[PDB]
């Protein structure tokens, strides 16, 4: 007897023993008479096109694959619910927060960032932690990571950052000179790079890590009053990490470690859960905040902005068909119910467009009619019609133009947005020189102990040693700009690694 | 008060008078507060990305269109049922003929051939008359025309023929030189051409024309015995045609004449219905038949192969959304249930590959998961998985391979195909010289009368006159090869049209 | 002999009389030995899969079609050059205006609006008139119509308007109730509706109509000084229209009238040409302008803003292949070279997204690598990589991220945008009741004469009569609000039409 | 200084030091003035739509990915030439074998089978060895593996075999039960499984393994005479293998080991090469051969059918952009020049369809117009037109139908296929019980030595122990059917592994 994942088929049969097997058909419902031998003219003769049983099956086999996600391609998924435990109705009128005890169906997808579909799970990388809330106001996607910050703060650098984290365009190899040339030319990355080369850069699966919206968002209550917030969801199973040596063994021992962990957990009843907190900032506090409160490379410290609890995320169901329910999951930061809205965070302003854009490419123009993506607890009605692979009644014979004298859907004025005043030149403002070291200094000195600082440097040096010396020299300098002992330790190790 | 088609929105509003209008939402189910005005900075300022209401609506509008059909693009649709009235179980075991009184749902498409989506209905053309039977053993797609025959008899000429009947690739205009250079270089077209330019070239809407499967097909009964057959469905409303004069007036007074006629008939309860017949040829009649009995340019004469009634087709329901239910309809001649099998007709052997093929391009790899296309009266079960726009549970966690020791679906030996014996070289055989005139001579002399022959010639000369002289000279010789006076009449009228 | 279009194939053969015909191949370059007869076992036997010549040719015929344009689907194309004849470098620094005498290649596509691929040319509808300039600074797409104004002034209403002008979702029939329910609930349409039912609603081919940029745009000279502008290109062949009586004859006698008139002109050396003008409005004239200067239902009167000439548009070359050079044409308003920039027109702003969006769907992710869409007089170099159907070297092994230390492309600071100050609430501002009648009154009284006013009203009532009475009454009211005699005339004609 | 692969960017900058960096443009050729900061309203404001520099680049990033190969996804590419060295023109007329010394440009792709794009290179799996010859008669794709044989012999079992070799449809994990349930239910796989689990299951990269075409193919000479042949291309660098211990270290130390080993070799002039041999079986010897000569699970022994040399394959060029030259590479077995034809092999017959079919999905309808797929040594001319992403003239204004009297391409009769006689019932013949053991027994006893048999069983037991007991027992039985001591040794080690 083995773990539950290995016994998948065994249980599919047992859960079925009472029935007779189904009749094996074509895609058109036509029963198949023999599907092990091809129609040929004679035992050693050629194949006929009259063999449409072969063409039907092969034709579909040939179209099985769709594009993998451009980022966060290697993923695990699970489904559960969100349950409200505390009252934050003064801040948000979102129905998903309406009363204590309110449950809402969720779907979660964990991921790495850089590796493709066949890569290993226990590698150094940020982790995705995307959560979709099926509310009565339409879906709410909270596309968060295992970290509160990112490496950049303008969306126009993002394709570049990703390119520098993936394969060299000629050799198709991971290229340290690309990784570090970028990071050293963009020191705003220093904060998240210090998180990444810490211990938490390799979590022991998906259940022992925290999630964060990382972005500043906006909450609007019933009076029309607004505050800015951060979301934190913290692991009730406790932070737990793999060491470098153990992560490396599992990388070839079990490439799908974090997939198998999550599936087995839920199957054995160990339902992982997370505690949803927010931080709140008023509009006033936002004007006096020392840094840019919409700079994704900055946290809101806890002492000044403590955590307010909201509710629990619980995962208690495994997917049944991985493709249908995880590969085809699509999270849009732009899916926001009334009560939740976006900040002016440059990076989040780019994500408002990019996600729906790529989903119409990766999955298709009507990807929101796929079941896991459908807002199935909301009544979807508008003037949008047709498109490839239209799957409902296409809203029937309703008038498809607005306004109209024939009683099709109407706009709901109470769902209008919060009005904010802005003034300034319409212009590309340079955010490369916002504070890039202060919060990092704090992390290095007051969050890490001495042993962790030591490991931080060894993990950095073990990867940076493969870059050229002019890149090393520049990266080390950025590290000295945080703390001279941060830089001179790294440089002591590189001096050895360089023989 | 007007015809019922014009009152569609009027009635749509009346059937809703009681309830309230729906909440107008995004495709994500998020209610919109205002959808007549965009999100801008100040009344005369620029448009914001934050306006995800606009993006969501505009983006879908931008994706409304799919590739029209490559032929038969102008279409009208309706729905109904097939009812058995006579017993032909001695020839076929197809569940759709199981017993008298048995109904099966059907869906029909009427079309022209050459015109694109906006072309007129009342033009000289063949008419598609495609019928989809939703049976228990999967779907059965009788994809016929309003002719028993076609212009050619080898599929390799089909892309060519169609190119010649569409727009010149530089000027994008209808070209008579193309049209008649082909027809006169392939005189196998004489038989169908004669049909086209007579009175039935322009039927008075789709309810006053017959439908034929034109190919020879194979029926198989419960003992394993097989016969060949032809399908005829004859209009119970009576053949009725339009004059060249009236067809040309309506071509600009109502380009959608046939579409309108069908909708209004059904809406006022005047339901159209056809009578399905079959002809039956034994295998040993097929060896002694004077022509090639699988020649798609040949009919089976009635005197020797009389019509055997089978039942009624009845259209009694209009589509609710034309796009979802008519435009996305996909018919595959290779959708054949046990009891119905292909002949060796070279032209039908091509259509077994072409239709599924083009449907994966026009509609999508999983187009059979579109409702109106679905085999909703059978159980689809097999080892096909994934593909873009997967719309069911993707078959669940069922074992995806075959054979297996876990009781996934099994093959049904009774559904094997009938086995024929064939012997001969594997090579390309020349069919350009099968009897191209005999059955036409009969049509011209014995079926048509004096006035119809006169009109047949006028209609041909009135379109052949715009081709070059060397092309007219050749066409006329092919016509002369049917009957001297056939050519003589056309050539006398051409001598006049050429001033 | 016949017109030059009809003789296209004749001339192709003549231009090749001297050579031998090419060898006919598969798409893989494998010569074909027979393509009229299919590979079969015996003369009357089944088709084989081994017949890759059939499948290679049938596979591509099955994928011949692409989605037609969602609007303006029916179009005609030609190519030529733009030439500067006057100096407007004090307003715009764009390299297409640099000096008198400079020539830039162009590509033009004329079109109707609503009719699909097969509809008639000679119908009442606006006419598209899009102009692609191939600049050294990249492409410039002046996507114009044959009117200065449009029916609506907010992009959100654009799907609706179109839906109302196209087919009823259930009957697939042009619906008068949809047309006028919309127009009568949105009286901003009054201006362009009076343009459309006037003599210029049906132009006599594409050479006898003007072209307008319609939108206000922004020009920026070398000093950084900016003005607002309007592009008018006026036919050098003279305004010429068709009467309702003749347009309806041709609509069935020659559906492709405009397409034939443009090819035949060019082929016979009668090259059509236009004269490009601008209006100019300083930022300070924009502030005092009585209406909203960015309202697309409004014109700038000539007395206050006279026409300034710029150059000539000349069309002097037909397409060689219509699909590759016309059907696949893609104009993006957003393609704007330094010195030409958008105004805050709500409609234009919307079009900045729409066109690239739909072109990725209609043509594909890399649609700008199609030769006719290529900026083949600039040097494209950036950090975009891959995609479906990637056709060049994909920019080689160049570093693919930015910034980088390995000398891949750099930004050009002189090509930054003009900076404008905006201030206001971010909200949805209601423009429904900007002045809707003033400039229409002027048109009805001062531009048309007695006869033309008569025909304008007969054309409006000849179409509005089919709508319901409550829709009629409302429209007429909207027409009275322009002038009592406007709506009263229409109402007198409607009274007769309603028997 | 480092290896060449890591100095890629270093050498790109050096090879450019003379010139100045290009101007960074949009896709449309428009220079950008700042691509590090986004267009906003005030420094902490929201993002505008008229930031088309952002949109244009993100929209393409969002569409960088295409579908991965449905098998053999992980790959490494190189280009070179094929040079004839011996005269086989008595067997084949193919222009690639015309004379000694004749060179042809080639392109080769190496791969594994079951891992996705991200997986490691040093795992136990077959290896792809696909060769594209660009001959004057079009392209010749020889789609070969590093084995003479394969696991199955009917293509209707392919999708299933591949499903079992990949991931569980619910857990997304590698599932030994699926692996061995399939293999133990289809003992035909015994031959190739004993190859897979010997030392050659893991090659030391791609330069130290042989190539084979596995399938019997047909050769046809200038006289029309045919023979059946096998292609073997052996490594001039020598067979060399990784041990299980080192293959696993490298699977985490360098996932891309085989890719780097090829690139560094070519870059340093150590060009790998292969020797091309054929075996030859006359049609007479094919009637008396002891097994089925077209049984993909059978080799032709060397004693009876010796290797006949042909020429060399040499890889002396790396790719410059991996995506454009290696990921978009498409190989079709059906690309076969005159002189080379398929044999009736049931598995090859299915590859004649499957590959073009998946290539139209994976890449697109016109994937043969992608440079590296272009038959650029041959002249493509025919009657195929249009399609998504049509990239050349589209063959201009040339007549698009055949036959025609206007001098478009003609068929070449000498390119016709060899005619073979076939006689037999058209049915599905069982091939499950062709001799499944005999050649395996020879391998085990006569090809392997003592040590190698021991490791063969250890490799097998290490993997089979994770399957259920009932699957183990059945697999061992199939190994006892080869040789009692084969099944014995495996059962003694499974007894230990099961504690
Ligand atoms: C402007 C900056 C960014 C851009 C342009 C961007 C772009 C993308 C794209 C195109 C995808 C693919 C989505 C799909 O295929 O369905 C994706 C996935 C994802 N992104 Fe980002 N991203 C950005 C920053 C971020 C940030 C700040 C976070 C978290 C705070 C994040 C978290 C994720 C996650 C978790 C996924 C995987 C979603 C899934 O499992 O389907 N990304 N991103």
């Amino acid at each position: 007897n083995r773990d539950p994942a290995s016994d998948q088929m065994k249980h599919w049969k047992e859960q079925r023993a009472a029935q007779k097997p189904d009749v094996l058909t074509t895609g058109g419902g036509n029963p198949v008479g023999d599907k092990l031998n091809s129609l040929t003219v004679g035992p050693r003769g050629p194949l006929l096109v009259q063999d449409v049983v072969f063409t039907d099956e092969m034709a579909h086999f040939d179209r099985e694959r769709i594009p993998e996600r451009v980022v966060h391609a290697k993923g695990a998924g699970a489904f559960g619910y969100f349950e409200v435990t505390h009252d934050i109705t003064r801040y948000s009128k979102a129905k998903v927060f309406e009363h204590i005890g309110k449950r809402t169906p969720i779907a979660v997808r964990f991921s790495t960032v850089a590796g493709e579909s066949g890569s290993a799970d226990t590698v150094r990388d940020p982790r995705g932690f995307a959560v979709k809330f099926y509310t009565e106001d339409g879906n709410w996607d909270l596309v968060g990571n295992n970290t509160p910050i990112f490496f950049i703060r303008d969306a126009l650098l993002f394709p570049s950052f990703i390119h520098s984290q993936k394969r060299n365009p000629q050799t198709h190899l991971k290229d340290p000179d690309m990784v570090w040339d970028f990071w050293s030319l963009r020191p705003e990355s220093l904060h998240q790079v210090s998180f990444l080369f810490s211990d938490r850069g390799i979590p022991d699966g998906h259940r022992h890590m925290n999630g964060y919206g990382s972005h500043t968002f906006k909450l609007v209550n019933a009076n029309g009053e607004a505050v800015y917030c951060k979301f934190h969801y913290k692991t009730d199973q406790g932070i737990k990490n793999l060491s470098v040596e153990d992560a490396a063994r599992l990388a070839h021992e079990d490439p799908d470690y974090g997939l198998r962990d999550l599936f087995n957990a839920i199957a054995t009843g160990n339902y992982p859960s997370w505690t949803l907190y927010i931080q709140v900032m008023t509009f006033s506090e936002a004007e006096i905040f020392p840094f840019n409160p919409f700079d994704l490379t900055k946290v809101w410290p806890h002492g000044d902005y403590p955590l307010i609890p909201v509710g629990k995320l619980v995962l208690n169901r495994n997917p049944v068909n991985y493709f249908a329910e995880v590969e085809q999951l699509a999270f849009d930061p732009s899916n926001m119910p009334p009560g939740i809205e976006p900040s002016p965070d440059k990076m989040l302003q780019g994500r408002l467009f990019a996600y729906p854009d790529t989903h119409r490419h990766r999955l298709g123009p009507n990807y929101l009619q796929i079941p896991v993506n459908c807002p199935y607890r909301a009544r979807v009605a508008n003037y949008q019609r047709d498109g490839p692979m239209c799957m409902m009644d296409n809203q029937g014979g309703a008038p498809n133009y607005y306004p109209n004298s024939f009683s099709a859907p109407e706009h709901q004025p109470s769902a209008l947005e919060h009005r904010t005043h802005f003034s300034g030149d319409v212009q590309r403002f340079n955010s490369a020189n916002d504070d890039n070291v202060t919060q990092v200094r704090t992390f290095y000195l007051k969050v890490l102990n001495e042993e962790q600082r030591k490991r931080l440097c060894e993990n950095i040096a073990g990867h940076l040693k493969d870059a050229q010396l002019f890149i090393q020299k520049k990266a080390v300098k950025n590290f000295s700009d945080v703390h001279p002992e941060y830089g001179s330790r790294i440089q002591a190790l590189l001096d050895k690694y360089n023989e």
